[PDB]
Parts: C-alpha cells; structure tokens; sequence
C-alpha cells in the first residue's frame, strides 16, 4: 500500500501491448493506485508468476493474487468501492461487452492482420520466435506474417468508415462514463492503445474525430498511454478512390 | 392524480402498438410501476389527438406535463420518480445503450423494415393505410411500391438471424441487459423486436433461436405487455437448404 503489483506484457520498448493490460493499468490509477510493475513478455508468463498465470494481467493487492482484467476490474470495485467506481452497474458490464465484441471484430480484426509482423518485430527478442510460430498458425495464418502484413496499405483506409458508429457516440459525449472516464472508456481504450504499441504506421486520419476521446484517453494519468514506445495512431493518408474515413457533418 | 399517466399510443387495426418507441415507453412505464390511461389512435391525427401539442408519439401526459420522446420521458421519469425502479443506471448505461439500439435498428430493424412493410401497411388502421403507403414510399425509400420492397423477403429474411449473432453472445451470459432484472436497455432492445412481432405476418425466427428466452421473458414482463391479442410469433422461419446457419449452436 498504496502500491498493486501488475504483471504486465511489454514489448522491447517496455511498452504495454494487451489491451487486457491496458485497461487493467487504467484501471489501477483510476482507483489511484501506485502500480508496482513487473516487466515480461509473452514468453515466461507461468514462470514470472509463482506458477499461478499462463496469462497477464495479473494483481498481487498486498498478498491476493487476482487474474483476468475483467476479474481485477471487478474485484477492484468489489475491494474498495471508496475508491472512483470502475462500473456503473450489472447494465455496463453487458453494455460494454457488446462494444468491446464490435471493436474487436471491426478494428481488431483487421488491424491485427496489418500490424502482425510489427507486432512480431518489436516484440523482445525472447518473444519473437513464440510470437512467430504461434500466431501464424492459431489465429491464423496459415502462412507466416510478413505475407498476412502485405498489402496492409490498401487494408488500412477501409477501416476509418467502419468505426462511425463508434464515432457517433463519442460525438454526444466527452466519455463513455459521462463526464467523468470509467472501465468503458478504459476498455474500449485499450483497443487503440494495443493498436498504438505495435502500429508503426497510422491506422487513423489526423483529422478523426475520435482523436479527441483518444488523446484526452491516453493522456489520462500523467499519460499513461503516452509511453516512449507508443506509436502515433493519426496521419493514415488517403487515395482518390478510398473512402470518407469518417462523416463530415453538422450539426443540429 | 391516483397512480395513472396518460399515455398517447400508436396503434394498429388490432390496437396493438407497432412503434418501438412506443414500446419501450409502456415497459419503462410499468416499470416505473405507473397504471397507463391509453390514449388509443395510429399514425394519422397525432397532432388533433395531442393539444396540437405533437406530431409524433409516444408522448405522456403527467398530472399536467406534457412529456415527448422516449428517450426524454424514460429520463423524465427518472428524474422525477426515482423512488420507483430506475430506468438507467447512469450516464455510461445510456452511451452504450444507443450503442446497442444504432447496431440493432442497422441489424435489424433496417432489413426486417423492408420485409414487412406491406404487412406494416395492411395491418395499420384503415384510416391510415393510404397515409402509410404515400409516407412510407416517399421517405424511407424504399423506394418503390411497398410490395416491390417486400417482394422477396423470403430470400431476405434467412439472412438476418445470423448477423444478429454479436446480440446473443451478451444474452448467453446475463438474465437480463441489466442484470438479474431488467431495465430500459432491455425495453430499448426489446422495442425492436416488439415492432417486428407487431407487424411480422411471417416469422423472422426460428422455434429454436436462442435469443428466443430473453424475448418471451420480455414480451411477457408486466401482466404480458407484449403479449397484446394483435402480436404476431417472431419464431416459425422455416430455413430451406441453401439459408444460412441462423445462430452459433455451441
Ligand atoms: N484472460 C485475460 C486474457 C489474457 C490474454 O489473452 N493475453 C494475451 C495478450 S493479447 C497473451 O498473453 N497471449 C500470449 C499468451 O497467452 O501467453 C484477460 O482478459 O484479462
Ligand atoms: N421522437 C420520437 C420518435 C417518434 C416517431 O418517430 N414515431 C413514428 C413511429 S415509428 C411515427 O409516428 N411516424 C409517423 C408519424 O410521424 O406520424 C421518439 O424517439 O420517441
């Protein structure tokens, strides 16, 4: 106290991928939290912990161990409800995952698939032979990454118009928590801030009009999303023929 | 004023109400727990049955507030009552909330629209049928006539259930969208498919589709408000050898 252990999953940079980690992170200082971070990769995550965790994000609050950020979110307001409430109520946390599901089939999804071989590559060193054959072949491939990251260019600008119904809420809201941030911003967040760590190009426009939620979200917390490795998600430039990233419209 | 707020309805032949907004008005009323003096009528004469107060419904009548919009009068009444069950639980459910209602008025809403707007029209009172035809044909565009529109529904119908997949991943994992009980994230879902089940003369489901427990649960919520003698069942579609796989049955 007033520190919680994290388990985190870095790239070489020391900058946080999951976006399970992500929101967990936010999650932390908007009970404000001080966060004791253990720096790991993909590779060694059952080691790290005491044999406790294939995966991360993992707390240690004093000596409780807690796994899963939808679990740590919850046992977060569940431990200390005097602290800035992570959820609204039974409603968001339905609510949120319908979201989350739509951000991760609609940027995600593709996303993942022009990213991945940046992914690979500015993962550890340790991390990028577990990274290569895994990924290439699960989610999948089936062949290796840097045929799935081809062509990413003509990918990329067909992303922006799909997320306008996203858009369309954050237009007639400063947050998904109101006025104040909460556990649907920083989940919804974490999906941009994964994006960020591994996108060594844009995937957004400057001119997107979810740069204002994004920017205000990442430098929440003495900015918490602006670590040195984190790569900007503004400057994707389009063709004649792409189309209207988003709508330009106003406004009654 | 007892325990009655007025209620201006947008009804069918059948006096079933058709508009989802509407709908979800009357779940967020008996939520509230408030008794509804209906104010019965269709789409024709809103303006002369309102004080010249509307053209539109669903619009309430509070001792003497006027209270238009249902999204305003879900708001309104907590608001103003929020001794009695809440209809939102704050800010975040709401932004969500239109959320989920913008996927399922794009998802659903959109596709089921076309497929049965020449039922919408027949069904409607018969004091509104040609407003419904010239209206409907001029604005939503659809387009042509309305029969053009719902001309082979058949082929399109099959199609939707599949997309609405994304919908019943949240409702495989909770009772109701607000948890063990419902609010007005379920009555705002609900709305949609209560439209649908007002209108629909052939069923946009199948027997087995698993959307089908949060949907009976809710069409019988309140003494069976969505169980008006007009309704039509929303599960009956029967899928033919080249339609698509409906739901994920794992
Ligand atoms: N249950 C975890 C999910 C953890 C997870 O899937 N982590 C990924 C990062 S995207 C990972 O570590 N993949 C490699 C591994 O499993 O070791 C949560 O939702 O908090
Ligand atoms: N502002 C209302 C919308 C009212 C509305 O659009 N009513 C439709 C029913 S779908 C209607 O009556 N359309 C024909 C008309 O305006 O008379 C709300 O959101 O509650």
């Amino acid at each position: 106290n007033n520190t919680i252990t994290l388990y985190d999953l870095q790239l070489e940079s020391g900058c946080t991928i999951s976006p399970y980690v992500w929101r967990t992170k936010y999650a932390l200082k908007h009970k404000g939290f001080d966060i004791d971070i253990v720096p790991g990769g993909f590779t060694g995550i059952l080691e790290r912990t005491g044999g406790r965790s294939e995966r991360v994000p993992v707390i240690v609050d004093d000596g409780e161990w807690v796994l899963d950020s939808w679990v740590i979110a919850e046992y977060l307001d569940e431990k200390y409800p005097d602290r800035p409430m992570l959820f609204e109520g039974p409603t968001q946390k339905n609510l949120m995952k319908f979201l989350d599901n739509w951000l991760w089939s609609t940027a995600v999804g593709p996303w993942f698939r022009c990213y991945i071989l940046d992914y690979h590559d500015l993962s550890l060193p340790q991390d990028r032979d577990y990274v290569r054959w895994s990924r290439e072949q699960w989610f999948l491939g089936g062949q290796r990454l840097e045929d799935v990251q081809a062509g990413r260019e003509d990918r990329l600008p067909l992303v922006p118009p799909t997320l306008e119904p996203f858009r369309r809420i954050l237009a007639e809201t400063k947050w998904l928590g109101g006025d104040q941030p909460n556990f649907a911003d920083y989940s919804a967040l974490a999906v941009f801030l994964w994006t960020a760590s591994v996108a060594r190009t844009p995937p957004l426009t400057e001119d997107d009009p979810l740069r204002d939620w994004l920017d205000r979200g990442f430098d929440l917390f003495d900015g918490l999303g602006r670590h040195p490795g984190m790569n900007p998600l503004f400057g994707l430039k389009l063709r004649e023929g792409d189309p209207e990233p988003f709508v330009r419209q106003t406004g009654p």
